[PDB]
């Protein structure tokens, strides 16, 4: 039960344990860079904004704490600490999250050898996340933290639609994990060209650019679309042939072109998985089957539950008290 110290930083007040020093605002819940006197590391402290404001907020706060507490992988952001100034459930209102301070994002950043290492680390993190039955859904360069060492970590908290799989913008329920692989393809394409692959102005224009590259679907994909309106609209467009990816990505590593062909597929049933992609020949120099682990089981059953604010709040308090700090190395 450490001593807490308070200071007003920009808008809001901050009450943190003494071990975290030299708070410096970084963004805006609010996030401060600080120095961790227990480990000697630079860390990011995030103070959640109104974490229990509504049923939706309280469950969202609970969801975020559960996910971060579960992630233990080199290419996924991990939780160093979670704390509150409160001494009891009764006075519990503020939640603070502490993670490693990550240098920059992929947006702030390329050789073919850099793209291999960077995309290999994303796919390595996605295999872990997907093995827990978790879908990211929001992969984009600003959700990828990169070191000065080119070490990459997937994060979660430049248009989001540019990286979204086409099934999500068509509002298909029952999409699978490969919506993330579509995002990887869009990211890898941008690192190889310097240009956004699908800079759509909106959701309609986004699909137009996507289909111009991958083509309008064939009858094998059409016979699996349940929506009659979506099926008619797609069938009424002028048929566009699939462009040759070697032509579009001219001068790139033919192994990189072959992988993009397997990631940017309309039919998500045919799209390549993270595990399958890790064994693609394009990653021969980094791929190690004995060092690409999967995650412990993750209980998502709370997602289907409707509870009161105080109950999500109490479940969140439980997760704060039961937190075991990660081992120091
Ligand atoms: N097994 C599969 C594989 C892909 C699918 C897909 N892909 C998005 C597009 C398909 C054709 C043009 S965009 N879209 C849908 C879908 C279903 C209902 C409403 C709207 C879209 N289903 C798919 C089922």
């Amino acid at each position: 039960r450490p001593t807490f110290y308070r200071q007003e930083l920009n808008k809001t007040i901050w009450e943190v344990p003494e071990r975290y020093q030299n708070l410096s605002p970084v963004g805006s819940g609010s996030v401060c860079a600080a120095f961790d006197t227990k480990t000697g590391l630079r860390v990011a402290v995030k103070k959640l904004s109104r974490p229990f404001q509504s049923i939706i907020h309280a469950k969202r706060t609970y969801r975020e704490l559960r996910l971060l507490k579960h992630m233990k992988h080199e290419n996924v952001i991990g939780l160093l600490d979670v704390f509150t100034p409160a001494r009891s459930l009764e006075e519990f209102n503020d939640v603070y999250l502490v993670t490693h301070l990550m240098g920059a994002d992929l947006n702030n950043i390329l050789t073919d050898d850099h793209v291999q290492f960077l995309i290999y680390q994303i796919l390595r993190g996605l295999k872990y996340i997907h093995s827990a039955d978790i879908i990211h859904r929001d992969l984009k360069p600003s959700n990828l933290a990169v070191n000065e060492d080119c070490e990459l970590k997937i994060l979660d908290f430049v248009a989001t639609r540019w990286y979204r799989a086409p099934e999500i913008m068509l509002n298909w329920m029952h999409y699978n994990q490969t919506v993330d692989i579509w995002s990887v393809g869009c990211i890898m394409a941008e690192l190889l060209t310097g240009r956004t692959l699908f800079p759509g102005t909106d959701h309609i224009d986004q699909l137009k650019l996507i289909l111009r590259l991958v083509g309008t679907p064939g009858a094998e994909l059409l016979k699996k679309i349940s929506s009659e309106s979506a099926r008619n609209y797609i069938q009424s467009l002028t048929q566009m042939p699939k462009m040759n990816f070697a032509n579009v990505f001219i001068g790139a590593n033919p192994l990189a072109v072959d992988l993009l062909e397997k990631m940017l597929v309309l039919d998500s049933d045919k799209r390549i998985t993270a595990a399958q992609a890790l064994a693609h020949a394009y990653f021969a120099q980094y791929h190690d089957p004995d060092d690409e682990p999967v995650a412990d089981p993750y209980d998502q059953s709370f997602e289907s539950r409707d509870l009161l604010i105080d109950e999500w709040k109490s479940l969140t308090y439980d997760e704060v008290i039961s937190f075991v700090p990660p081992p120091l190395d």
